[PDB]
Formats: C-alpha cells, sequence, structure tokens
C-alpha cells in the first residue's frame, strides 16, 4: 500500500437549526465551533437551495460536521434500521470525566442512560437536539489486554462462522 | 467545565454483510479489523434478532464501526435528505497519498470523483459497498492560516445572520 488513513477528518450529519446546534454542543459538551461554509445553491445546480455546513471540534483534530438545509423537506430517517445502530461515540479520559459529563447533562435537562458496562469501555447515552444518538465512553483500564486476546485466526474464524450461520459465533 | 471530549471513539453505521465489509475496507483503504461483538438478541429483548458489531481502525485510535442485522428489513435511507449530506471523511497525509489512493481505488474498480478543491482541504469521493458516502481528504498547506482569519466575532455574526435569513452570510 502506498497510503494510510491518518484519522477521521470529519463526520457529517443533517441538523435542523445551525445556530441551535452550535449552541447546544458548546453548552452540553464544550465542543467549539471551528468554521462554516455556506452557499445559496448546491454545487453545479442553479436552483435556490441554500445550505450551511458547520464544523465542530470533536478532539484531536476530529470534526463533527452538520448541514442545515432550510428549503428541503424535514429530516427523516431510515425506517428499516433500529435507532441504536447509527450513532457516534466520543471518548472521555476516565470514569470521573464520564460521571462529570452525566451530571452536567442531567443538570441541563438531558435524559442520560447509563453507565453501561461494555467490558472494554463504559458508556452513557443521550440524544442531540436533532435526534442523533450520542454516546460518551471511556476505555476500561484493561481494554487493550482484553482486545489482545483476539488473534488474527480468531477474527478470521469469527467472520467465516458468522458469514455461514448469521448467528453469534 | 469538568470534562473534555478527547476524540471520536467510534462512529457506527449499518452494513449489509459483515465479512464483505471487513474485506473491502482492508483491500481498498488498508483499514484493519480490530474486534467484533455479536449476540443473537438485542439487549433486554428476548426475540431472536442477531447482530454482529465490527470495529475497523480509522487511524489515531478512531474507529469506524458497523452493525449487520441479518433478520431486519433491508437497510434504507432518509429519503428527505440529499445523499451528499451524510458522509464520512478520512484524512490522508498529502497530495501524493490522495493521488495514490485515487489510483488504487480506480485500479480496483471503484468510481472516484475528484480531486475537488475545497480551499482548506482537497478531496476525492466514492461509495462503500453499503452505499455509504466516503471522502478522502488532505489539508491544504495554508489551511490553518485561512481558518485563523475567522474570528469569534465573525462566527457569531455569521450564525446570527444565517439564523435570521437562511441565506448564505
Ligand atoms: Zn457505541
Ligand atoms: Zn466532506
Amino acid at each position: 500500500m502506498t497510503f494510510a488513513i491518518k484519522k477521521i477528518h470529519h463526520v457529517a450529519y443533517r441538523c435542523k437549526d445551525a445556530k441551535e446546534t452550535v449552541e447546544w454542543y458548546k453548552k452540553m459538551l464544550n465542543m467549539d465551533f471551528i468554521l462554516a461554509f455556506a452557499e445559496d445553491h448546491v454545487p453545479s445546480t442553479k436552483a435556490f437551495d441554500p445550505y450551511m455546513h458547520l464544523f465542530l471540534d470533536a478532539g484531536q483534530g476530529n470534526v463533527l460536521a452538520f448541514f442545515e438545509l432550510p428549503t428541503q423537506p424535514e429530516m427523516g430517517r431510515d425506517e428499516n434500521t433500529p435507532q441504536w445502530v447509527q450513532h457516534i461515540a466520543f471518548e472521555v479520559e476516565d470514569v470521573n470525566a464520564l460521571m462529570a459529563a452525566k451530571q452536567h447533562l442531567e443538570e441541563n435537562g438531558v435524559k442520560v442512560l447509563g453507565v453501561t458496562n461494555h467490558g472494554i469501555f463504559h458508556s452513557i447515552y443521550f440524544f442531540d437536539p436533532n435526534g442523533h444518538r450520542l454516546e460518551l465512553t471511556y476505555n476500561d483500564v484493561r481494554a487493550e489486554e482484553k482486545i489482545a486476546k483476539i488473534t488474527e485466526e480468531m477474527k478470521a474464524e469469527m467472520l467465516e462462522e458468522w458469514s455461514k450461520t448469521k448467528r453469534a459465533p
């Protein structure tokens, strides 16, 4: 291979209101507003169809990005997929940070589920003001040791068995 | 604030076939398979409803994650939102890496759009085997200088004007 992925540059979703979204992510998660692009038409088309594209700081140079499309029909969803599948999780340093976040969100009126033990990490869950599913998580102190038990042979075997049976291997 | 977001921990989407997805991301983008969770029922429910949750290495500890839900109705989409809105972009080091990636993808039969100049970064676009919109990008050498021209006052003003008019400020 002549190239390697460095990191996630940005992950983009639709939002209902750019200013309300910027304000919420700053207030609830201290995520700073980096920049915005905006145009009154979609590239290569003439028709009036404005958008605002916003970048938010998600840490270590990662960006959480939104588009507001004020002349498009209201955002919907993939009705064939459960809500818990599509989500974004952000890492916090440790349990003290996760509990701090949980308390802060609750004090600001956000319903928070958790803490949930996923073995290699521990998480809390809440919705953003656009209905996106968010997760905050910290890695278990023994996470790398538990992951390292998965050998390349086990990975191959698990995928093959799953491909054959579509039951948990 | 008593906590800070460190980075994106994982971003999750649905995939149609776990093994084909793992194989494609390794072949096309050299993204390694880290681990998988699988169960035959969704937590807290009894009914047969298996899933496989896979983590792929997206660089610097970021994870691109997928779920395969083999007993659910086929994946769909939000029909009220254009395809170009929801997407994920991964960073490459520089133009040589982006052109290497473009050539590699094309040699493996992937249609690639680009290179597109976005001023602060340069990008190529292609679909994954699940219909997700992918982007590879490298940052312009003067990107930080161009972004630094946006003062906190300009950000406030742009959001206020946009909130009022819903036209590009
Ligand atoms: Zn998760
Ligand atoms: Zn993009």
